[PDB]
């Protein structure tokens, strides 16, 4: 698990990206998306976008970064104590979405960066740590989830 200190960075972190929730989860999207274009396949309503430009100037997802940043910031304050809040969204990715393990290493690396490019010089080693903490806890809880599922891919 986190720490206090350590839990305590990653949600001061967090009101970085709560300051414009749409605009950090559009481009941790699009980060997903051009560095592994496979991601995009997964989302019928993305499949369209053949450009970054597009990406960039859909709506629809940044409405969507929205949905995907706020289910993950009320994961991230409960500390760890998420079973009611992550289950639920593993289930629905494994069994409607169909989305690897691999995508949460993908968009967990993805947030790490986004942080550093909008962020430079106010994202320290300390608070990185944490953050990375945080995600694996996540990714590492979801993935016990597929297991239970039988899921793979």
């Amino acid at each position: 698990g986190l720490s206090d200190g350590e839990w305590q960075q990653v949600l001061n972190v967090w009101g970085k990206v709560e300051a414009d929730i749409a605009g950090h989860g559009q481009e941790v999207l699009i980060r997903l998306f051009t560095g592994h274009p496979e991601t995009l396949e997964k989302f019928d309503k993305f499949k369209h976008l053949k450009t970054e430009a597009e990406m960039k100037a859909s709506e629809d997802l940044k409405k969507h970064g929205t949905v995907v940043l706020t289910a993950l910031g009320g994961i991230l304050k409960k500390k760890g104590h998420h079973e009611a809040e992550l289950k639920p969204l593993a289930q629905s990715h494994a069994t409607k979405h169909k989305i690897p393990i691999k995508y949460l290493e993908f968009i967990s690396d993805a947030i790490i960066h986004v942080l550093h490019s909008k962020h430079p010089g106010d994202f320290g080693a300390d608070a990185q740590g944490a953050m990375t903490k945080a995600l694996e806890l996540f990714r590492n809880d979801i993935a016990a989830k597929y297991k239970e599922l039988g899921f793979q891919g």
